[PDB]
């Protein structure tokens, strides 16, 4: 198809989505890095938002839980460009309800090409790179 | 989990979401409706949007196309009660890749309860029911009681 | 594909199904509607048959559960077009291991063109309708046509 | 779950399914073992009994087309112990519209415990068994 | 797609994999046959091929447990003309968290032509076949011809 | 699940997977950064490896084809520690036959934590990161504890 360009913001909006046995990973995460974390804008859907508001004081766009459409609430607004970052530490070795709207989300993600990461290791090297605070412009596809 | 309910409006937000082999199928029921759908509020995937005002002169809020992420914007409404109908007549011969869109679709209309139409004979009961234009109250999930 | 047309008795053969989750949604639902029900031929997958006959005293066609073959039964029967009706009331919030049987079944009905509801808001919807108890006329794929 | 037993018949009732691209390898099948398929009662999905019926001669009972509900047709026979053995060679290198139901149907032959082939190597192993022309007990669950 | 001809061993190099709920099942079916299966290479993934080593004394190259790898190493082997035979007693009524690599092993078994018994009735068939000791020519895609024409 | 560390060496082995759709835009992407990747070790799937290898002169251990089992070699070696970085640009806009063999590609290398990547926008963040040429450890599911505790 026609690509055309999309510039990510500096200050990103970040989405963090993780499944119930990735919440603790997900939070030591968002601890670890939450100087940089602080400079950008977050969402996350069901209680996740509340923790880590809780627990690191910051400001968190909360979205509804995952199995209620959350995840499709982050995809819409990643179609949309409103979401430049997507941290989705899904679980790899339990069966969800909502596996349908997980790997939707993915396929979006990967579609509207913005920087995805299903783990740590992904999530590290994407938060570490050089651009991370920068104004970045990524091929898209062109719509019309 | 727990339950509540929620108003389904006399005048519904009817979202019309079809797959390239369908789209026909969906105009003919969108023409053969048209006295009826005129009091209702229509949304639309990719070009049916545009078809469906040129056809009938109905003007209709559009979204992107399913692949493009339209199948997740209708979901995201209906999570937020703010889709109160669907008529997805998606195809059951030919292999989508937005397969998993269609399903987490179809997965949320059921989860939320609203009239959910997947063919022709489903789509010409739902509307032709006598509380179409009514306004019906639905049992659904309680998120904020559940949350806390 | 060719089309061609089949009728809906006005005696309904309506086919019954729930997830484990699901039982006691789909036992108020028939229960909510008994006196209009007793006017058509209930099938149902699992326990649900005996569960209904001691409940309401309706007799009803008792087919294997679902993860047993029950959905390709019903589903066969759908095909043939032995089922008019599909009220499949399934799991949105809980994996089960005959996913594959609960998506075939929904492919089918939407391919034969027959009324199904997956939640109480259509179904009531549909049995509410004022030709549920008509013999009304589907178009479906021509499958003799087809094939010579 | 409680296994009960079930005799598979001395004569049993064939289920020969095959997907478009594979149409061909089934034929051939078929043909080599004519002698002993002679023996058996034959059901087929879609045209492929006309052809095997029109190729050999020989009878076999036809069911809908895959896409069309035939899969389930044979799962409901399976389930209700009219199928005994299930020829399914089913294309692993084209997505097809009903794969649900060929999954489906794959699960219900390993539920009931049938034996199934998939592939030509399997289908030779299978027809070459001493006993596949005795009658054959095989566990299955038990219903009640 | 062309084929060829690929000859499988005298002694078969066979895959013992079983989920959770058919993990007795296996053990017994295999109990049941020991002393054949004693005559040829035998590979299971973690738990199983453990748990099948313990019980019998018998030699299995252990692989890692499915959920963490070990359906994709044997499908990986069967795809390489390392596996002949494989027996993979997996669960229709639980899902499972890896079912995508249950049913890519499933995929390729089909595509090389291998033998595969999902069920126990289906093993058995095949384990008494007369040609389960013998050397027997199989059709398998042939690669090099499918990638030639690939570029 | 109990975790312990793995040390992702300086150069890293690389796997390059692409779909049909999506190979020309990884040709472009490994020719942008073709200095760099000649560094690590690259390994790829059938036809996208012996593209790139024609294309840049570039070494690339090759594999079979995704379709014909390439995914699940790939796999087993994320698995067994030998990949350390995955580039998979499959293609989010057609069905393919082997999905499944993507999806528990996607499912081991989310299990085993290594940088994946399966658009363009990642990769570029991914290799121009800092330490994209140094050691770096990673947690990793600690896999003897994990089948101690299942036997």
């Amino acid at each position: 198809m026609e690509l055309t360009t999309r510039t990510l913001p500096a200050r990103k909006h970040i989405a963090l989505v993780a499944h119930d046995h990735c919440k603790q990973m997900l939070m030591s995460w968002v601890e670890r890095h939450q100087p940089l974390l602080e400079q950008h804008v977050l969402y996350a859907t069901g209680t996740t938002g509340n923790l880590i508001s809780r627990a690191t004081g910051m400001n968190v766009n909360a979205m509804l839980s995952g199995p209620m459409g959350g995840d499709q609430q982050v995809g819409a607004l990643i179609s949309e460009g409103k979401i430049d970052v997507l941290i989705f530490f899904w679980d790899p070795l339990n069966a969800v309800p909502h596996d349908p709207d997980v790997k939707a989300l993915l396929r979006l993600a990967t579609v509207w090409n913005i920087p995805v990461a299903t783990n740590v290791a992904t999530a590290d090297f994407i938060i570490q790179s050089p651009h991370f605070n920068d104004a970045v412009d990524i091929l898209i596809p062109d719509y019309q």
